[PDB]
């Protein structure tokens, strides 16, 4: 797997707005005061930014 | 240009984030009734999607 560069298997142009998403089906459920829904992800091993 | 495969420059990962930005800068102006401000962008010659 280190052999190549991976542009065309990971982080690709719609790859935000599917996230996005999620964190929209979860608002659903966050509304009530004192139950908020939270959402986390993993951290790119290889860029912060 | 056309014996060139454009991955690296058009359409990068953040350049929807720009585009939305300048949304929001346009909103400040649009918020009275009648006087919405219009944003349009010309499309990409080669996909639909």
């Amino acid at each position: 797997y280190s052999q190549l560069h991976h542009d065309f298997t990971t982080t690709q142009v719609g790859m935000h707005d599917i996230v996005r998403s999620f964190r929209q089906t979860m608002n659903q459920y966050s509304r009530e005061p004192g139950r908020y829904r939270f959402m986390g992800t993993e951290a790119h091993g290889e860029s912060i930014t």
